[PDB]
């Protein structure tokens, strides 16, 4: 769904510019979806993050990594199944590999990345959201 691509860019946009970085994109039908991903990824970071495994120790992107690569360390998020703090855990994950990547000189592999989450959340998690009460439950139950 294209409402997917549109939180995935928005999550990376919002990231990097966190950090310093230049980006492209909070209106539309997803606003409120937005914002509680946002402050949903800005929580994990501050008070959970730590309590995990680094999951880009596992991930060294590079022109040359295939997207496999990625749904491969992806995947170890979502061993015990799926629920809404992995899917924020997921967001925070790609938004720390652009980060990195900008910091790398490699500025080319963000619009990978995006693809890449895009990709992962509509194949993976576009259905589990689904049966699960959809963003529209993730915004209630977090605000
Ligand atoms: C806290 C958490 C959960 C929850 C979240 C992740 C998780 N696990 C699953 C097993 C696993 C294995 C290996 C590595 C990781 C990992 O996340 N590594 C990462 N490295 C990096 C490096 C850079 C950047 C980001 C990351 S993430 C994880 C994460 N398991 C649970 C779980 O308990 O099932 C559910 N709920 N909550 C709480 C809460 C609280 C508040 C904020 C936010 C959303 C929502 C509202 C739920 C988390």
């Amino acid at each position: 769904s294209q409402s997917n691509r549109e939180l995935v860019v928005d999550f990376l946009s919002y990231k990097l510019s966190q950090k310093g970085y230049s980006a492209s994109g909070g209106g539309g039908g997803m606003a409120a979806v937005k914002q509680a991903l946002r402050e949903a990824g800005d929580e994990f970071e501050l008070r959970y993050r730590r309590a995990f495994s680094d999951l880009t120790s596992q991930l060294h992107i590079t022109p040359g990594t295939a997207y496999q690569s990625f749904e491969q360390v992806v995947n170890e998020l979502f061993r015990d199944g799926v629920n809404w703090g992995r899917i924020v855990a997921f967001f925070s994950f790609g938004g720390a590999l652009c980060v990195e990547s900008v910091d790398k000189k490699m500025q080319v592999l963000v619009s990978r990345i995006a693809a890449w989450m895009a990709t992962y959340l509509n194949d993976h998690l576009e259905p589990w959201i689904q049966e699960n009460g959809g963003w529209a439950t993730f915004v209630e139950l977090y605000g």
